[PDB]
């Protein structure tokens, strides 16, 4: 054996956690944060142009776009020469092919105006969907940025903005390898109105690779334009390491990869055996309640890991023609969804630790907190998550039109975690509402405390008479 | 039954609850906050003129006040041409009528004036009050900015400020629709001094309209002139919905209205026979406490929804004359007023659900918790009351008159609830005194805690000792 | 009783208490804050000039002094016209006089110099000192700017600055009543150079009334030169009120003051006729222990209230001559005395109430904490108040030469009850000390907790094993 | 014994406490903050040059460093005239010596480049590192600057910076004591390019006296250029005092120190023959563990203090030749090191207080304070101390790329330590992951607070059982 059979659990447990901390540590780079921060200073902190004093992060207007789109962005994007036309970024990134734009708009006439404002409003333009999108040409047509081009034409897909989440198709432009000719195509795109009060978003994408760390980085900068005015900007800078098996360290995370694969399909034909038919009550005492999950997010993971890997020299064929847009989007997305994963798994391996260290004698100072709490933390806790809920509500209702930190409800929830902590930032709540704020502000941090305490006397005082 | 009385109380609280919230959601535009925000940013944050970089939220001065007059107001409120004359703002939002601008001011002669300063000062002018108001013509008359005008020719009412409460009446001028002539009767009001040494308050109101969303936005600038000097802005925007029933989901609305209105009926009438002879003393157990003051509240709600509804089109012909200013402040305080009750009823409905899950085991645990505490937590938390209060006192006379956060004796409290939290300025509050605002700080984060802990544990105490 | 003898004493103490709260409100003026606010952003956060960015709260050198005493000084400081020569600040404060600038400085040779480095430097000037100070002429002596005046001559007395304590003596220059007059004498000045390697302070002062509400403001701006380099500003604006007896709630405060007067002239004969023979251990349930107190602050305001009304007159004099310039140091400082005093004697006098709620049936529920905790956490808190110094002696022995935060041994102290709230300014603590800062703080703030926890489990434990 | 043993014991402790004491408080002098406070505003905020807004705490190219190296790096440190050629920088400061610029760099083909990437990329510039450095001369030899100099030949030592340690050898050039030379020499160096895509790190060194109060203050000012672009600024500033024996006070230190080791002498020898037989088991109860680290630090500090005290005239023989570059660096490393360990010995003196007060009747007070929880606190808290582990690995996993708070690991756990307080910076956690940001956030701070009442609850109940 019994404690040689939990013994052998025990270093086969040790030996998956050490595999999986392996894998952890090599595919986390090292210092790779300071080349997104200075892409991101670069791209987003500069000036648009010396005299005024916006940038990219606070834009308000359509001519405000239009400065920075042949301002702080040609300049930070094509540079001069390294002592060819190369356009190496910090004279060491290497602007891959060509920046491209695109446009995504709706149709003229998607309200239902009301008959008393007719004689003065004659044209609306909604908010985006993919109802109300537009497809018919526009302008002088003389090439694709007048012509609508399908979402499986224009290579790509979807993306989640904060407004809405957008088709990936529409009017797209491919800008040159040099400064002149970008300048040229920017200037004939503003002089012939390109965005003009049907725009909904605009995308900015293109793509770096430094060599003396290989790693490539996906820029996709998009700017919102509501139905109301106005301008919302995002960045959404990424890091992608797309080859690999360069170094003997890659060929030992290659075989951690293996053994690692090997270690679950253990796990896993050793979990289903033991549900066969003894054990029909196995999803109990919550610890199995974790031990399936784990290997179900691994085989997730595997999934992607073939999913991402094997489909890179389908989209890398760019090497053989340097003179084209090369699509990122999939392989930034597939890489984002595998670090989530990853860290989920992990950290889940983690706290499974647990299981072992019970073994000894922590029963009591364990078993018996974990065993004495299960219907009264989770039992007298269902007064403060309605009122909880309750004021997330009102202060929905009441701020959400003033505060950025009130709309989109889901927010005012987090918000309410950040003043029970301390992150308050009372002026504009009291600047909103000079009655409703303060009085919800203090009412909130004192009921929510005074609940506490009432939780806590009567678990003391039940527990107390219970075992008396 | 007996439960199957509770089962259709509870069925029936939950169609209202379900009913109540179809209203809140359908009432709560989406990303409407987008809307006043850039509204917002372009009244308030672009500086007044291209070299000094002073905005509207920071203006100290009445030169600053005509700068921005004459600078910024007319730059984002006049928007040249579209690729007539009608200026829509950001393209898109039809600047309605004309803006207007009044002017509040009071009398020469206001002081008693000590003796020993009466050779070297001549003149005074009292703070604002309606008995110091000014009623007398000035300057040259020339038209209605030089004449008083009283709150009844002048259609409108009051408004809450900062440093006072103003009237509604005054000295007023009516812009025109262009930009030259609105410029020009500025640049007149300048020559001809109409802001000297009297002025205590400045409004200016305009009102837009979008027509991709049906929404208006009432704005009112104010800027307070203190009988010490300098200025005091405030902003105060408002979005406002006038044309109703435009698609189907406005008369899903309307009907949930008026289910809405036939289920607080049903629980009124309910309620008044169940109080009309037997239990006498039904106002106990608090649950009754609670659901009168809910329809209570739900009646006001309609008296408004009632009163603003039907005073729309009487105020809204300025639909037969698009050459005068439209008056929206009292639509706009009454859907502010409209906007409070409902969140505060849906509060006060939501927190009403715990009046069932108790029916079940759960009964148990709300004895001690919801019991209990009504003469311990309200018994001992007189001291720690009188405390507060005594400490509020302390620092609104210490500090107050250097300090923002200690003057205006109530925001003292607030200002303490954020130093409990960890909230703090203390950079100011030393530098303002250097012996008492360090001594204050210490001893009022010091007794709170030791009092609250003496709480704690003199109820621990009592609880183990009394049921001993 | 003996109810009634209880009755009477709380009917004269209610009587006591509200004569005192009505005597607070009086004399608390109401927004005069914004005085003092339009005050110090008039004279503290306008750049010292149109191309520079700097203000009087920023300086750095002591050409940024030079050029703020003749930028911004001057410019916010005489106005030019109100539609004579008056100079009417925001065109109603008056500026009374003339404003006065007075230096410190101390000699040359006044280190004991390295034998090494003696053929390399010539000459010293320690840090100031009442031994180090100079009192020879210097530069063209043509005036009093040049001759060193003792403090009885120079009317004034000493200053408590953040380097050290000035004396209040020096070399002084009184200004002009129009701008182009103190400009030549600034000019002057500037040209013999006045400021040279030996100064150690430099004060600003003037005055100023404004009319409509009778208040004098005094302004006394400091700039300290250490004996390292650069400057340090400061700035104390205080306002105050001279003339009284204007209004009918005047002479309504001064009957307050009198009735006040003898409210406190019975409590301490009735105190002191209770102390005769019987009780010798008076000073005993520590509420006698406060209503001795009580009398004594009361007659301290009463002196301090009899010696700065009395000698009003004798110093507004200043009314005979408006030429010179007048001293409202004495005035301020004894003003600003009286304001202390008075809020520490109604914050005792607000927390003596408890002395009469306890006689009800709430005398069982502090009677035991006021008993009991006497011991309990007067004593388990020498082990956290032991551990609070010795972090407080080693974070100022750590820090304290790169942080501001962690100088001057005391403010460590405060800074430490910033970290337990939530305060922290950890980027600056971490970059001061890269090793010892991040383990300081993480031990700092877990060892607090932890002992804190230890005490209150150890009270349970003891409480209910003692009542066992 | 017995009492006049403890009582002896008492007495020495409390002669040794005061001398330490009288020590810390002799060697930290007064109001030297300023002095560092001055040098870094004038070295790190004022603009590069008068146009741009950049300093050198917010660098961002090679261009912006090149600018700084000539524009207010010289206009800082060269001042012009005093009323010979000196610098005394703030006319009191003495700038010694010249100062020293020195750079480091690494060889060209230092990747394994990728095979497909070959026609397009030709050369590498690896990360810094021993490995990898640049031995060979480059550009034009003619002097100092393109020769490499051993670490040995180049009086010098390591550094430890931000992103690796580096060497302390490389190319180095020495400036000159008038500001024309040095900036023909900057002039030079950035005609024939001297930093060019393979420096890794540039060293700034020089070092000013103040003669009124003698301190030496030591500056290095350290630009790290990294693999991927852009720079990293870091300016370490550091107060030293090198020439003592000037007043009496210093005499009154060094007896001081004489008698301190005086008494670790008897302390170490009292210990040693406390140990000799009698109590083998001598290493418990804490006090007898903390005592002999106490005079382990005493015994480290003193060999450092005396090392560095006789190692100052071999270096200080620069007043021989004040046309060199004086080494400071080993002075500063080694007075840091001083006080570090003299900070951590007063620390534990101080705690070391408890031993004494226990033996009155307090003991049965630290019974169970200091007992009762050794198995207790520290055995139900390795739950929450694992769980703190896996969010913090967590944390790095997901965010880390993004988020300068969350990368090199361990400061994920200081910045764990800061959201629980309040410290929180939401708004860039919600940006860099907008669905795994909220939910980390939200999940941590209630899983904590849970796990602590959860802790709280079962130590109470554990221990009333025990004891019931
Ligand atoms: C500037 C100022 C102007 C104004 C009159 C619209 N304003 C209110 O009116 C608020 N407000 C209530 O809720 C309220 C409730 C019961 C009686 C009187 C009032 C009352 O007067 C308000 C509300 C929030 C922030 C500023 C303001
Ligand atoms: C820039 C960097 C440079 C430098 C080498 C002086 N620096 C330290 O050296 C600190 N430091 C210790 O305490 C320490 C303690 C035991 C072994 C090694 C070290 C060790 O290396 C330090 C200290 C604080 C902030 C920055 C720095
Ligand atoms: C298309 O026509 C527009 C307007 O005449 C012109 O600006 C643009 O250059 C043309 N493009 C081509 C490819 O001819
Ligand atoms: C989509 O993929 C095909 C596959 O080769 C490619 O030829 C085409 O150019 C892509 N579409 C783009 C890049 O718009
Ligand atoms: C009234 O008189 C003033 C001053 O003479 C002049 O500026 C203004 O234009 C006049 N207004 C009218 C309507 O005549
Ligand atoms: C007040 O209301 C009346 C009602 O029609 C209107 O005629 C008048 O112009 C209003 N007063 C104004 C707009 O000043
Ligand atoms: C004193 O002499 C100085 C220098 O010669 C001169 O600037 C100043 O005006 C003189 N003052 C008087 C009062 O003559
Ligand atoms: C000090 O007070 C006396 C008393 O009248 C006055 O004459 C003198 O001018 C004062 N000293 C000054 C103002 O420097
Ligand atoms: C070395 O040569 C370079 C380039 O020709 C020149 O700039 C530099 O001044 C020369 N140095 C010396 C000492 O001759
Ligand atoms: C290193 O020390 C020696 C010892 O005198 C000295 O001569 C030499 O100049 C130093 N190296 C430098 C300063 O680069
Ligand atoms: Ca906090």
């Amino acid at each position: 054996k019994y404690l040689k059979s939990v013994l052998r659990e025990l270093v086969t447990y040790l030996l998956f956690l050490i595999v999986l901390c392996i894998l952890t540590y090599g595919m986390m780079s090292s210092n790779v944060y300071y080349y997104t921060r200075m892409m991101s200073q670069l791209f987003l902190d500069t000036p648009v142009s010396k005299t005024e004093k916006t940038n990219f992060k606070t834009l308000s207007s359509m001519e405000d776009f239009w400065k920075f789109t042949e301002g702080s962005l040609l300049d930070g994007l094509y540079w001069k020469m390294q002592p060819d036309n190369r356009s190496f970024i910090f004279y060491e990134n290497l602007l891959l092919g060509v920046p491209r734009i695109r446009q995504l708009r709706v149709r003229n006439g998607s309200c239902s105006i009301p008959q008393d404002l007719r004689d003065e409003i004659k044209e609306c333009y909604d908010v985006y969907s993919v109802s109300s999108e537009d497809r018919a040409p526009f302008g002088p047509r003389n090439g694709t940025a007048w012509i609508y081009t399908s979402e499986k034409d224009l290579n790509g897909s979807s993306h989640w903005g904060i407004i809405a989440t957008y088709s990936g198709a529409g009017y797209y432009l491919d800008l040159s390898r040099t400064r002149e000719e970008t300048a040229a195509q920017v200037a004939s795109l503003k002089k012939n109105v390109w965005l003009d009060r049907g725009t909904r978003a605009t995308f900015i994408d293109f793509s770096v690779y430094n060599a003396n760390i290989n790693l490539f980085c996906v820029v996709r900068l998009l700017v919102e334009f509501p139905a109301t005015g106005g301008v919302i900007p995002s960045w959404q800078f990424q890091p992608l390491k797309l080859i690999r098996y360069v170094t003997t360290f890659d060929f030992f995370l290659a075989a951690c990869e293996i053994i690692f694969c090997f270690f679950i399909f253990y796990y896993v034909v050793e979990e289903i055996l033991e549900i066969r038919i003894h054990k029909l009550h196995y999803f109990r005492s919550f610890w199995n309640c974790l031990d399936v999950v784990i290997v179900v997010l691994s085989v997730v993971a595997i999934g992607i890991n073939i999913y991402r890997t094997s489909n890179v020299e389908v989209l890398l064929q760019f090497l053989e023609d340097q003179n084209t847009f090369p699509n990122f989007e999939h392989l930034a997305y597939w890489q984002i969804q595998f670090n989530n994963i990853a860290a989920v798994t992990v950290f889940f391996v983690w706290i499974k630790l647990f299981k072992f260290i019970n073994f000894n004698r922590t029963m009591s100072q364990l078993s018996t907190t974990m065993s004495r709490c299960a219907k009264d933390l989770f039992g007298f806790a269902i007064m403060p998550f309605i009122i909880f809920l309750a004021y997330a509500q009102l202060a929905y209702l009441v701020f959400g039109t003033q505060v950025d930190d009130f709309s989109t409800f889901q927010e005012c929830i987090f918000t309410q975690f950040r003043i029970i902590l301390g992150d308050i930032n009372f002026a504009e709540i009291e600047e909103a509402n000079r009655v409703l704020g303060p009085i919800y502000f203090t009412t909130f941090v004192f009921f929510m405390f005074f609940i506490l305490l009432n939780m806590f006397l009567a678990i003391i005082n039940d527990t107390y008479s219970e075992v008396k």
